[PDB]
């Protein structure tokens, strides 16, 4: 009674109209929850899909809608629900042709290629929670990436409005009919073809390397197999990358999560720290691509090693608040060559300089590790080693400080002016920020920055706790010194 | 995998109003179907639950309704749907207190036990089907056992009427609300205490035997573990029970109304086990005037065994429902069926379970080996040597859609040979010798062999059952003449 109960609740459970916490909370990662908590039910999908069908035009999407779903249990029912209402709105929905699952970056690609050649722009709906065992509903506009706050805010309001009026305003069609309406689309077909213009597939097939790829039960199965059998890639499809280390008997092994927007890198030395791989990937990228006037994008809590890698390569960084959405415009327009988070997510531009995928691409990042080892005659983790030695070795850590429901609110109002220590673990504070250096947008929480270490602290949008991040290029002892002062300072301000 | 699809289709799919094959088909086994074929969907459950809610009064049930579900995926949502509807009608619904699943026999006991101490009689609803791909909805009246044809026919029409009118007449509650109104009931608890009134548990406890029990991922998991615990029974809970490191092993199907017996010699043929059980039962219980119940297709060894003990046989059409009344009123101490399903009376002549009880039969197999000092299969061997060894064959003959209709019109007149496999035909029947009700099909009886032919209710098939006490080669002659006779009559 776990999975069967899980799907029965999706349909049998409904959110409490009077409980703001069970309604549609469309954020940076779309709407997420679980039927076990009544936070992700048929009710939620009907409202969000209805809302998107109504606001779609205003968002500038008049063409087809690319529908996808990952391997999460609740995604199955969601896909059915969404498809059913959209089809009832006459919108041309495009569903997976080969298989039933479509990784997030493939939808991103399908939208981009479409709007680059058609007037009636397309958008996309991805039913994926990211990842334990909960549902997710994400929207990607004609930009082909995570929707911005204006669009999410508008979806959320309408969804809750419909929900609040009992859904009497939702139009639906029976699955059977909707399905007869849907138009099959070869997502992977398009992927295998175009990815060749972002990654040197040639250099990989002639590398003599033995690359392993574990779809980890995710949705990247079909695309990996087709990438291998369509470019003659030396990669074995053997069904982040949790426990892919099972067999370090490959020259390199790639892993992807359910919607494959994230990646894990394994080598004989083991599983790479996400931040460390980004560092290496970044160096390899800006060392082989010609991206005139293209900055390096990253979130405020992303490793500063990327910062040091960019400087060493005469490249400028564009720091933003957490949320891959802040990179979308930058990638879509070409001024961001590489964009990544510390959460094992990233993407970069094709050679051309044009965008490949505006959302996080776990597949592209996996292929790159292969290309990196190929062209450089050096493993990715060994590249990180060379980077750490020359530019500085980062020590990252993060902790959560439980906070009283009242202090949690005080944290929300906290700003740079209230957090101004002259020192950080023995170093002169160079900056205190409450806005992202790249776009100047507020970043929710503050960041204290020193020459070799920095720390940030932001409120948890779910539970009453403060999320503190800290990094240092001076060692574990120093890193603890930073966390202590961070914690300390943090409580003084929330007192 | 295909399982999330199976459950999603339970809700996203519905039966076509213009196609009778997808409507409610409440037979002897209740309603069975699959969402993958729009034959078992929320529409179906909503319609049946609503039908039963409106008809319970006329069926004589004005008390609690015992709800239960097995381990079939489609049983989960069906439980939710049924509970919601029943709750909306103010019906007091009893649900599984321990674990989430509950075996058919355990519901039967609860009804019987309740109706023997209250005036507002109780009934039950079990959500169970068959393969993992489908589910079912069964109803057990105040009798405690499978509903008869009258009730079943009433449920079917009302349910299809609702479906035809889009379910406009279906009222329900949100699961959560219905769930709050649900009264938890400890099924296994009542079973563990009362079973000691039907089988000699002390004998098993002291037997020194090592028994193995394989619930097979079914709903009987809890009751078994609790039986071993509350009685000191040498039962180890774990038909692939093919891992004979026990003196005796037991298997049960999902809803536990069927049993499978395993000994170092292998898996006992269902019919054979029934023979052994029947003998041990009548050479051990004192059931004054209690006849032996069996279906027209169940092995004749049972007839011989009953004859050897001076007991009358009461043969009926297929369908355990034909034994309910007899078990309920005491005139039949044992009721068995070739499909590995049986039940019997309590030591004192009172009903224990009026429906098939794979747990009872399983416990009985151990009591048998404990009290007799011989395995169930060694007993069957002795009965076969003394009264005659049976050879049973089953065979489905696919028939054109046209013959399927002629088959349904076939009677004793059309199938009347003078001899069967070189033996004089004693009687040709199209009625059951016990009650006298049509057995739907025909049966040809010789002194040492017989064969029956009946229409499958689900597909264009004529089912042929043949048995001979003369060996393999002779069985082959019985089948052949049988299929030959069948084709000719359906030409």
């Amino acid at each position: 009674m776990e999975i069967t109960r899980l799907l029965t609740l999706y349909y049998e459970a409904t959110p409490d109209p009077q409980n703001p916490l069970e309604g549609v909370r469309f954020g940076t990662s779309g709407h997420r929850g679980s039927s076990l908590k009544a936070t992700f039910t048929e009710a939620h999908v009907l409202a969000i899909a209805q809302a998107i069908a109504e606001l779609r035009p205003s968002f500038g999407a008049t063409g087809p809608l690319f529908l996808a779903k990952d391997t999460h249990a609740l995604s199955e029912p969601a896909w059915a629900t969404a498809l059913s209402v959209f089809a009832a709105h006459g919108i041309e929905v495009r569903v997976e042709a080969d298989g039933d699952y479509t990784p997030t970056p493939l939808v991103s690609l399908a939208i981009l290629e479409h709007n680059a050649h058609h007037e009636a722009k397309a958008d996309g709906v991805l039913l994926t929670p990211s990842p334990p065992e909960d549902g997710g509903f994400k929207y990607n506009p004609p930009t082909g990436g995570p929707a911005n706050a204006r669009i999410t805010r508008a979806i959320e309001e309408r969804a809750n409005a419909l929900l609040q009026e009992g859904l009497k305003g939702v139009k639906r069609l029976p699955l059977r009919e909707a399905l007869a309406r849907a138009k099959p689309f070869d997502y992977a077909g398009l992927y295998v073809e175009k990815v060749a213009e972002a990654v040197d597939l040639e250099a990989i097939r002639a590398s003599g390397l033995r690359i392993g790829v574990d779809p980890l039960g995710g949705a990247s199965l079909r695309v990996w197999e087709r990438l291998a059998e369509s470019h003659g890639l030396p990669l074995e499809v053997v069904n982040m990358a949790g426990l892919l280390a099972l067999k370090d008997r490959f020259d390199l092994a790639i892993g992807n999560d359910p919607d494959a927007d994230r990646h894990g890198i394994v080598t004989p030395r083991g599983l790479m720290n996400p931040n460390h791989y980004l560092a290496a990937a970044l160096h390899h990228l800006y060392t082989t691509r010609s991206w005139p006037g293209a900055k390096v994008g990253k979130t405020a809590v992303t490793s500063a090693l990327l910062d040091r890698v960019a400087q060493a390569l005469g490249r400028e960084v564009y720091e933003t608040p957490v949320g891959f959405k802040h990179f979308v415009a930058g990638l879509l327009e070409g001024w961001l060559g590489f964009a990544g988070e510390e959460s094992a997510g990233a993407s970069f531009l094709r050679f051309d300089g044009r965008p490949f995928s505006t959302d996080k691409d776990g597949i592209l990042m996996g292929l790159l590790a292969a290309e990196l080892m190929a062209k450089r005659g050096q493993a990715p983790d060994a590249l990180y080693e060379a980077l750490a030695e020359k530019l500085g070795r980062p020590y990252y850590a993060r902790k959560d400080l439980p906070v009283s429901p009242e202090a949690k609110a005080r944290l929300a109002r906290l700003s740079a002016k209230e957090v101004h220590p002259s020192t950080l673990a023995g170093e002169p504070v160079l900056q205190v920020l409450d806005r992202a250096t790249g776009n100047g947008e507020p970043l929710g929480g503050i960041k204290v920055v020193a020459a070799n270490a920095w720390f940030a602290v932001r409120p948890s949008g779910t539970e009453d706790v403060a999320k503190v991040y800290a990094e240092s290029f001076l060692g574990e002892a120093h890193l603890e010194r930073v966390l202590e002062e961070a914690t300390a300072l943090l409580h003084k301000a929330l007192a």
